[PDB]
């Protein structure tokens, strides 16, 4: 039976579910689509099943499957994310929105039957009602980012810390400091990588026939930089 | 078994061959869609240039991806044997030339439909169309007649493949086929019927290895 990186040589169906509560405002997001790690591509559509989101869609992007990064041939020995499959990995983050609130997230990314599934609990606290996030002042787009990945030997996993730059409607920028740690769910051998980075690029768009609050996402990610 | 084929299914195929002592290995991957009777696959000969023409391996390289119309769904043996799967055996007699004997296990491994084959060919002429590589790189349309095999709780099949030869002459390959379920418990024993098959063989312009890209459309019809 195919394991690890062997599970990613073709197109893989994806389900993503996010259970969220920001300042007491509860919401739920379901996304479906596909990933193709051979080219590093994600194609997804997300729907807010609970009605109009109380936060901007861009603030959810990093939370909403780095297993679909393209690790080129010389990098495959550093691919922790796929090595944890199919049993999967836990992904935890703290996200500090500068001059505003905090997201805390825990997710599991794993195969459930034949589908790659990302299941998330998100809790947001201390947001300002008239800030960029509850006030919906963020542009509907996403910038490119470089995510440095380092091994976390004590946890048999990896960690990462990076800052997301969200463009604001008035020309300013909303920074979001991310602290991330991932651990395998299974016990089998995983790949603990040398320091490297994921180069991430993202386009957000809409579906003209969807009436529900939604996000269409296209993402291209490659690993490099040992 | 049929509920495993309501969507697109990933496929892995491995063939371990020896024809007249020439040993080769072929690995193929792609996907099948039984709702439309479609196969889309790419094969690589990992052992270098094949000692035999790619078209002669086509029938050996997952009839569970045949499209069975609604009124014929009770005659779909291949799907009903899943996920435990079935053993597929053939003898293939190339006219005025050698013979392939094949044994394959077709079954689910995880979410992948896998076809694992052993092939042995003997008494091929070194200057014949097969070892001499004189067959056109294509495949014609064929009818596969399927009959129930109650003794063995499976099916049998017979058909003749017409391989076009480079000089306009034709190389016939008579197929004798038997399928037997791996698991126990209910399977579908069909009335006599056939599969209508259409195949395109192509190449990947970026692929330097000896390889074959395959697209196939198969539908079942009453007899």
């Amino acid at each position: 039976m195919r394991k690890g990186e062997e599970l990613f040589t073709g197109v893989v169906p994806i389900l993503i579910e996010l259970d969220g509560d920001v300042n007491g405002h509860k919401f739920f997001v379901r996304g479906e689509g596909e990933g193709d790690a051979t080219i590093g591509k994600l194609s997804l559509k997300f729907i807010a099943t609970t009605g109009k989101l109380p936060v901007p869609w861009p603030t959810l992007v990093t939370t909403l499957v780095q297993a679909f990064s393209r690790y080129p041939d010389h990098m495959k020995r550093h691919d922790f994310f796929k090595s944890a499959m199919p049993e999967g990995y836990v992904q935890e983050r703290t996200i500090y929105f500068k001059d505003d609130g905090t997201y805390k997230t825990r997710a599991e990314v794993k195969f459930e039957g034949c589908t790659l599934v990302n299941r998330i609990e998100l809790k947001g606290i201390d947001f300002k009602e008239d800030g960029n996030i509850l006030g919906h002042k963020l542009e509907y787009n996403f910038n490119s980012h470089k995510v440095y990945i380092t091994a976390d030997k004590q946890n048999n996993g990896i960690k990462a810390n990076f800052t997301i730059r969200h463009n604001v409607e008035d020309g300013s920028v909303q920074l979001a400091d991310h602290y991330q740690q991932n651990t395998p769910i299974g016990d089998g051998p995983v790949d603990l990588p040398d320091d490297h980075y994921l180069s991430t690029q993202t386009i957000l768009s809409k579906d003209l026939n969807e009436k529900r609050d939604h996000m269409v996402l296209l993402e291209y990610v490659t690993a490099a930089g040992i």
